[PDB]
This record gives C-alpha cells, sequence and structure tokens, in this order.
C-alpha cells in the first residue's frame, strides 16, 4: 500500500500471526499516535523487489532471512545498526542470518524449522524412519485413514527429505558459499526425491496435495501425520485434535535436514519512516509482550529474544522444533537462493507428477541454478540504436544516449519526433519514477 | 519563463540594436525581450537546451544548427509562403536539415581584409608580400597584419586556398568520409602562416581582442574581420578600407561563408511569441535596420533590405570575398571539424606540433568522429566494465526496460562511491526532465 510519512505499513505472510502483530501495532499508535497497518499480500516476497523504494511497497517487510540477500544486493533494505545494548538481547546466530556483506539488513524475530506432527489418537508412537511409512499407511488405510499428508507444492517441505542423504544447495566451507558448487544433482538428492516419488506412485500420497488440503485433513483427523512449522499449531489447537510435535523421520538412517529460516523484519531503504520503524521493531515488537502478542495468534517458534525464548523453551513443541533445527541447516541468504528455490520447485513438481523422471528433473534444476549467475543481458536488440523496436525501448536508449552525452542516429531521432505526445510522456514519467527510486536507494546507504 | 523572451547572440554583434527591436516588441505585446551574449554560447546551448536555463531564441551562423537539430534541441519552423518569398532562396537552403527548416536566416557574412589607408595606401594583393611589408612598417614602429589566430575561422581562408577543404561535396550530399585537412593545399596554407609567426611577423598569442585593439589604435596596418567589426573601427576614427582578401599561390583566399540564423528551442513555452518576433519584428526593414545600425550584419537575407544596402562598398567587398569561398556545411560533423582544426592551428602556431603533426592529427580525428550515431555499446559495458557514468546509465536503461542486468553490473552498483553516484543520478534526472519538457511543449 502507498506509504505516507507519519505511518507504518507492514507486510507479512498470510500464515503468520498478522493479527497479533496488528495488536502490538495498536499499542504503538496508542503511545505515539502513529498508525500501523499490517497487510498479507499474496506473493509478497516476489512483489517487494518490484515496488521497493518507489513508495508503493511497505515500510517493513517480514520474511525468512533467505530472501533478504537478494534485496540487499539491489540495495532495497535499510542498514540496521542497533546499539550493542539491544544487539545483546538477541541470540548472535540470529544476527548472523541477517548479515550480508558486513551489514545487518534486518531484525531477526524467530527461528522456524519444520517438524513431524502426529495424531496421538491415531498414532501413539509415530514412525522414526521414512522407510516405515508405506507399511504404516497400508495399516491406516484399512481403517479409513491416511499415514501422511503434507504439501508437495512448496520445496521448503520436500527439501528436508531431499537433503537427508546428501543433497545441498550451495557448498559451504569457512564463511563462504560456493556458487559454482550446487548439490541438487547428486546421488543423495536423487535418492531422497526418488523415495518421495515412489510414495506417490504407490498411492501413499497424492502429488496434488498442497498446504490447505494437508492442513484440513490433519485437523479433521483424516490423516495421522503432517509436516509443518510452529505457525500451524494454532489451528490444530482449535480442532482439538490430540497431537504431538516431534523429530522428522530419518532416511537411510540419516536425519531429515530442514532448511532453517529466521523470520526477520526488513526496513525499506527509501522509507521516510525509518526512525519510526526501528522504534516499533526494537521497543515494541522485540519485547516479551510484543512477541507474546504475535505468538498468541500464531506461534513463532523459537524467538530470537533471549528473554522470551527461555520462557518458552519449556514447551515440548518448541524443543522438538529446535531439535529439528539442529539437525537441519540455517538457510544461506545469498541472492542465488531465489534461483535455487525456483529451480527445485519445478523439479519436485515435475518428478512427483510423473512429468519427468527424477534424474531428468534434478539435472535440469542443477543446470538452471549453476548458470543463473552468468545470466543478464549481453547484447542490445539488433536495431535498437538504429531506431528499431518497441517505443518503450527506443525512448529508453534515447535516455541512455542523453545520459552519456552521446549523439543518437537519424533513425532514432526520427522516432523521437514521430512519437505521440501522450505516449512518450507516460513512458518517460515511468522512467522518472525509476530514476527517483535509484537515487533514493543510493542515498540511504 | 512563459510570457517572456530570452535571446542569445554573439557579443561582438549588434545585441544592443536587437534589444531595441525587443523593446518595440514589448511595447506592442507586453512581453519583455531579454538579450544576452554569453561567451562560448554555441557550445553552451546544447548543454542548457530544454533545461529552462537557456534561451528561447539562439542566434549563430547556420554552421552549428545541423548538430543542434540532430539532438532534437530545435523546434521546426514553418513560415508562410508569403514570408518565405521575403528572403533569398539560397539562405533558406543553408538552414535546411533532414528536409526541414530549423532556423530563420538573417544575414550572410564572410571575412574581408581590412586595412589602414593612412598606413597602407595600397594594400597587398598577395599573402607572400606581407612579410617584407612587415619589415618596412616595423621601421616606422608599426605592424603589417594582426588578426585573431585563436579561432580557425580567421585562419581557414588561408588554409583552404591551395586545396584545403572540409567535407567533399559530391552530388547533393557531403562526403563524410572525404575530409581535406591533411592534403597538400591545407599544408601549404598553414605552413606559410606558421613561418609568418616564427619570423616574428605575427604572434601566436594574438586573439580577437588584441588584434582589434591594435588596428583601432593604428598600430597595425591590416586586420582580418567580419562586417560586425566595422562599427568599432568607425568609432576609432581610423581611416580604413574594406577589400578583397590577399592571394596565395595566385589562388584566391577562400573564406567559409556563414548565414547568421535564429533558432527556437524545442522546449520553449513561448515558441508562438518567438515566431511572431522573428517574422514580424526582426526580419523586417525596420528590425534589421535597427540591428545593422548597431553592428553591421553583412548582406541580410531579406531581399528588400539587401537590395537597399548592396550599395555600400563594404558590403560589396564582403560579397566579393563570399563568392570566392564556400557556404559552410551544416552537418553535425562540422562541430568535430572545427575543434580538430582549432587544435591543429593552435598547436602548429605554438610550435607544439609540426604542421604535418597537427593536420594529420586533426584529419584522422575528423574522419573517425561518431556523428553518424552510436552503432555498438562500448566493449564490456553490459558486463559491468567501464566509466562509472556509463555503467550507471546502462543500469538505468535496464531498469527502464525491465531487463535483468549482469552480475558484474549489479556488482558495480553496490561498489560505487555514494557521492559520485548521487551526482551522476541527479544529473540523469535533469536530463530526463529536459526530455519531458521537449515532449510537454509539443
Ligand atoms: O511455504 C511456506 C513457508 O515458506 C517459506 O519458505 C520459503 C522461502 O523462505 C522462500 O524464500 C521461498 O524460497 O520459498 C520457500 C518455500 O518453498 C518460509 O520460510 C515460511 O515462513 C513460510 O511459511
Ligand atoms: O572558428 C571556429 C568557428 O567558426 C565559425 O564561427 C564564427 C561565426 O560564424 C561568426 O558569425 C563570428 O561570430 O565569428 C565566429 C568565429 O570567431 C562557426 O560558425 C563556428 O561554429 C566555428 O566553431
Amino acid at each position: 500500500m502507498k506509504i505516507e510519512e507519519g505511518k507504518l505499513v507492514i507486510w507479512i505472510n498470510g500464515d503468520k500471526g498478522y493479527n497479533g502483530l496488528a495488536e502490538v501495532g495498536k499499542k504503538f499508535e496508542k503511545d505515539t499516535g502513529i498508525k500501523v497497518t499490517v497487510e498479507h499480500p499474496d506473493k509478497l516476497e516476489e512483489k517487494f523487489p518490484q515496488v521497493a523504494a518507489t513508495g508503493d511497497g511497505p515500510d517493513i517487510i517480514f520474511w525468512a532471512h533467505d530472501r533478504f540477500g537478494g534485496y540487499a544486493q539491489s540495495g532495497l533494505l535499510a542498514e540496521i545498526t542497533p546499539d550493542k545494548a539491544f544487539q545483546d538481547k538477541l541470540y548472535p546466530f540470529t544476527w548472523d542470518a541477517v548479515r550480508y556483506n558486513g551489514k545487518l539488513i534486518a531484525y531477526p524475530i524467530a527461528v522456524e524449522a519444520l517438524s513431524l506432527i502426529y495424531n496421538k489418537d491415531l498414532l501413539p508412537n509415530p514412525p522414526k524412519t521414512w522407510e516405515e511409512i508405506p507399511a504404516l499407511d497400508k495399516e491406516l488405510k484399512a481403517k479409513g485413514k491416511s499415514a501422511l499428508m503434507f504439501n508437495l507444492q512448496e520445496p521448503y517441505f520436500t527439501w528436508p527429505l531431499i537433503a537427508a542423504d546428501g543433497g545441498y544447495a550451495f557448498k559451504y566451507e569457512n564463511g563462504k558459499y560456493d556458487i559454482k558448487d550446487v548439490g541438487v544433482d547428486n546421488a543423495g538428492a536423487k535418492a531422497g526425491l526418488t523415495f518421495l516419488v515412489d510414495l506417490i506412485k504407490n498411492k501413499h500420497m497424492n502429488a496434488d496435495t498442497d498446504y490447505s488440503i494437508a492442513e484440513a485433513a490433519f485437523n479433521k483427523g483424516e490423516t495421522a501425520m503432517t509436516i509443518n512449522g510452529p505457525w500451524a499449531w494454532s489451528n490444530i489447537d482449535t480442532s482439538k485434535v490430540n497431537y504431538g510435535v516431534t523429530v522428522l523421520p530419518t532416511f537411510k538412517g540419516q536425519p531429515s535436514k530442514p532448511f532453517v529460516g529466521v523470520l526477520s523484519a526488513g526496513i525499506d531503504a527509501a522509507s521516510p519512516n525509518k526512525e519510526l520503524a526501528k522504534e516499533f521493531l526494537e521497543n515494541y515488537l522485540l519485547t516479551d509482550e510484543g512477541l507474546e502478542a504475535v505468538n498468541k495468534d500464531k506461534p513463532l517458534g523459537a524467538v530470537a529474544l533471549k528473554s522470551y525464548e527461555e520462557e518458552l523453551a519449556k514447551d515440548p513443541r518448541i524443543a522438538a522444533t529446535m531439535e529439528n533445527a539442529q539437525k537441519g541447516e540455517i538457510m544461506p541468504n545469498i541472492p542465488q537462493m531465489s534461483a535455487f528455490w525456483y529451480a527445485v520447485r519445478t523439479a519436485v513438481i515435475n518428478a512427483a507428477s510423473g512429468r519427468q523422471t527424477v534424474d531428468e528433473a534434478l539435472k535440469d534444476a542443477q543446470t538452471r541454478i549453476t548458470v543463473s549467475p552468468f545470466g543478464g543481458l549481453k547484447r542490445l536488440p539488433a536495431g535498437l540504436l538504429l531506431g528499431h523496436g518497441p517505443i518503450r525501448m527506443v525512448l529508453a536508449i534515447l535516455a541512455f544516449l542523453r545520459f552519456t552525452a552521446i549523439k543518437p542516429s537519424l533513425g532514432l531521432i526520427n522516432r523521437w519526433g514521430s512519437v505521440g505526445k501522450k505516449e512518450a510522456m507516460e513512458i518517460i514519467k515511468k522512467f522518472k519514477k525509476d530514476l527517483a527510486a535509484m537515487l533514493r536507494i543510493i542515498n540511504a546507504r
């Protein structure tokens, strides 16, 4: 939504406790008279880099830390410099997750990892291994039930199994990720995705199953197990299903390795409410009371705030969450992560639907990820400098030529003379908007 | 501002007489007409065009307008058939570019040999006479010849005499690949000029102001200048004659002929005002007379008044030297030509370069000038290599067109110095604003 000075607009995912966040925003307005609006737009992580620094986006964006590296590379995030006093209140490993090229670029909020969730009434002792689940499903099927439903549309949920036997995103040693060494192709990844695919083939799961379908099934008591994060516990509580939260099953004796996200709050680089945002984040949200308000709505997991984390550590569900976290890996925050997640999402969906073989799917994913950094434009359109092409491109290259004090061709200046007054004026105004965004990003540094 | 008129014209021309017709315009229209004469106005204009910091009307030799037009800085002019017949057809030609009229022709101007009758009763008819002439005058405490050596315009008539030429003219087009700055003719003309200097007949530092002061005080017998110069000379009370330029190897001195022209900025909100001013106030008998009465224009483009003044012997001399020379080309490449020859002449004059050095340098420099427009991006730009301004510009292009930049390019964006990038981008925004003012004025 359109940002004004003297107000705060926040984006969070629709699965997070946005209503509880709205409540701490209410206390903020009570004290400051500054209105806080919380929104949960669809595809906000894709949306943000598109509207950032223009004024059409939020002042504050919430998301797992993995996407913030790409934002920062674009310069879309304000640098966070909290006082050492505040920085001490949060676990250091959580600040690590939001540090990019020597700069802190967001506030860590909570650590989230997937767990195995099970119906204690249907399944008193959940399976310790993935390999046991087919026999278990056959057993539950005879009673009109299902062994396991979790959404297969999002790579976040299937990745833990794919990584169990040796799959990895980017090779990590010391403090660096090797963008040339991707592990989506290897034997471990294939074995993990193959087991998943066989699950579907043998009718133990359906390839179409998404978040909504899996949640409803578990919450209605139709399935004995699901895989989900702390945010899901609220709805399960409401359905009164007697459930347990535990360690994910092993694959080939090895733990499922979930990617660990740190839910983090970023401040838009061009925001005129930067001081406002930092006050809200530091002094209202990242407190025992602010976190409890959000956690009350939808559980955060293990909060980054030492004070409240120790208080919530007692909960067995959170201990299970943290146990899975230790067995998994903190997500890298590098820009290539976007390419990784996109390529792997395609591979899992294609393999699961029998659309491609496992080997075909993963080879494609690996190639797509390995080559992504080498992308970008390499040549201008053949006749752009001659004045050939869409009017938008032509006015853009004329702008380029003027910026660099270089004389345009005759074919190009003819287009400039021939363009309609209304057409050129709308196209340019957009350019003005782009230039203004660029200046705001540089100025915020 | 809207409802005001700002005009630029060279400072040695009749800007005061021009301001007079402007007060006339203000009397009948209520719109104030401001006249300014910035130094290097012909170089400054493309810098300030469409920004709001420049003039509504710019006066200059037709020479420079082909370049202005190519950058879209000029408004197309479309006078009636009635007004067009008022001016000589050959002057409308000089202000034709890409099948469009881009300025109003005012007057035709060419250089002439001006001489002191008291010091030199019969002026030299050849150039080769001048050295010995200088010796004769030096014994009387005088000088033979002083004229501006800092501007290629004043030297060119000598350089072009023995076969030096700007751009070849075949058919109805100028051969952009055929430049004659390095040939034997150009060599002979400049070498002589240089030997003239090393033999202390002239000084390489001599500029417009110095030469004018010397002639008008009667310290030098000759100078080389345009019709605009006659006004100050009249006032100095020096008895002078305006005659044909000297010869060189029996061949005539070939001055480049200029048509003083008035042009309107593409972004002017007062274009309608400007056109009425130029057509109905300036380019009349009364308007031109007012200007010519300040500083002589030469042979004006208005048929009527040119006929009334083709009686003055000074204009007769002007036109006489004009026939011997050539009308300047108005192509965009003319800008690179003048700059290249300016350096070659200044360099040779100071012994900084030998003549062959200076001309070969200018020649290849004029032949490889990119007025034909950009054909390729610089090597490695899209890979993120090059000067920061260019890299920032291409990143802007990419954002404008929603195209993904390379990683090298993205790396330059994060690596750029803040103050440097900010000044470049603020500049970009002003450039974009100028483009919009041009469109908004249509
Ligand atoms: O899918 C719901 C769940 O996904 C998120 O994980 C993301 C990752 O963070 C994104 O950058 C993108 O790559 O897709 C992944 C899902 O495949 C969050 O970590 C989590 O909070 C959110 O609820
Ligand atoms: O000398 C280079 C210069 O020559 C011409 O400039 C003349 C101008 O045309 C005259 O009207 C008068 O102002 O004297 C000037 C030279 O001092 C060209 O018009 C100009 O573009 C070129 O650079």
